[PDB]
Parts: structure tokens; sequence; C-alpha cells
């Protein structure tokens, strides 16, 4: 079956969410699109894309150097479209703002922007984490941004309490 998400809570016609980690999600969806939560240079050195690119045993490295040396870096905001190897039809790279190492948190629309160019994705909380966005924050902004549909897999039952409590105020 094609995009056999399960589990997740609809948030709004658009939006969905699940307490899961989405390299997990990914194995069991294959999903036409996978999101990749990236840095300007595709080096996948830990937390989601480190667990993604572990994943596909660093094929998803080897594929996004080469794109590097052919093309150059990706600007904080945007994206590109690599293989999704065994985890998706295709890998959109997004390269979220980074707050803790100073960049612009307006970004973050920015980002998720590039979502609405797939109809079905299955994503991270952009700039959550290590990246230091609030992510009741990245929540709005998912959700005031992004038009096409969206699985959102984050990966602690703590924080996703949180993220639905805030949403359903
Ligand atoms: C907010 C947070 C809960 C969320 N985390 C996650 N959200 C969704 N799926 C996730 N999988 C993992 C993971 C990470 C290591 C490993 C694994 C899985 C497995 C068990 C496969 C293993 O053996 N190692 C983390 C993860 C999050 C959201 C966004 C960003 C971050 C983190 S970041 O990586 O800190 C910086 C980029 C932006």
């Amino acid at each position: 079956e094609v995009n056999s998400f399960s589990g997740y809570l609809k948030l709004t016609d658009n939006v969905y969410i699940k307490n899961a980690d989405i390299v997990e999600e990914a194995k069991k969806v294959k999903p036409t699109v996978v999101v990749n939560a990236a840095n300007v240079y595709l080096k996948h050195g830990g937390g989601v894309a480190g667990a993604l690119n572990k994943a596909t045993n660093n094929a998803m490295q080897v594929e996004s150097d080469d794109y590097i040396a052919t093309n150059g870096p990706l600007k904080v905001g945007g994206s590109c479209v690599l293989s999704g190897h065994n985890l998706a039809k295709h890998c959109l790279h997004v390269v979220g703002p980074n707050v803790n190492k100073g960049e612009d948190i307006q970004l973050l629309k920015s980002a998720y922007e590039n979502f609405n160019q797939h109809e079905v994705l299955l994503a991270p909380l952009l700039s959550a984490g290590i990246f230091g966005a609030d992510p009741i924050h990245s929540l709005r902004v998912c959700v005031d941004t992004v038009r096409t549909n969206v699985y959102l897999a984050v990966f602690d039952k703590n924080l996703y309490d949180k993220l639905v409590s805030s949403f359903l105020e």
C-alpha cells in the first residue's frame, strides 16, 4: 500500500502528528517523500540526519557529497531532492535555521515552504532539538505554511504531548 501512515492524530486538514522515530516510520510506510533536517553541506553527522543516513548504510552521505561537489552548498531555508534509498522514493533535504548558531528564525517559513512542492511528506519538526528553535513555534509555522499533506513524526512523548496540548488550546 502507498503512504500507509498509521496512528497519527489529525491536527488540521493537511497536518498530522505522531510520537514516533522518523526512521522507523520511513521503513514501515516507505512514503513517496521523507524530509531530512539537513545542514547546508549535507553532512549527516548526528541527530535526525545521522539516523536517516545510518539507515541507508551511508548511501545517502555518498550521494550527498556528489551533489555538493557538482552544485555547491544549499542556502539556509532551501532544499534539494535526492534519492530516498530504502526509506522512501525521494528524500527532500531541507535546511531550517540553526538558532543556536545565530541563524534567523524567520527562515523557518522559507524552510517549510519547500514542502509545498510535494503532495505527501513524512517529516521531522524543523529546527527543533539542537537547532534551538522553540518547538511549539515550529509547529505553528508548519501549520500556517504547509498546504500539501504532511505527517510529522516527533520522537519524544513528552514533546508530542506538549505540542498537541498547545495546538488544541
Ligand atoms: C525534537 C526531537 C525529539 C526530534 N527528534 C527526532 N524526531 C523524529 N525522529 C527522530 N529519530 C531520531 C533518532 C536519533 C538517533 C537514533 C535514532 C533515531 C535511532 C533510534 C534509530 C538510533 O539508534 N539512533 C531522533 C528524532 C528532532 C527534530 C528536529 C531536529 C532535531 C531533532 S535534531 O536532530 O536535534 C537537529 C535537527 C532538527
